[PDB]
């Protein structure tokens, strides 16, 4: 006879888990534009420089 | 008799989690714009670039 204990384990979990959260954000933007523009006609030529 | 030894264990378990969290961030974007365009009246024709 083979002295060898062995066993089974069965097992259930029900977990409900409720979570709160909350937040705040803060963003400072700053932004530099530039341009440059080059128009033409039959006999009209201008150009604009922007920023 | 079966000489086996059976166990039942039931366990509760109440945790209350209380997390702080905090952030930073730094951004920092370029940007290449183009521009073409042609515009045509009765008897005005222009054309502009600009970038």
């Amino acid at each position: 006879s083979k002295n060898e204990d062995q066993s089974t384990q069965n097992t259930d979990s029900q977990t409900r888990t409720i979570s709160k959260n909350t937040s705040t954000s803060r963003t400072h933007t700053s932004e530099v534009h530039g341009n440059a523009e080059v128009h033409a006609s039959f006999f009209d030529i201008g150009g604009s420089v922007s920023a």
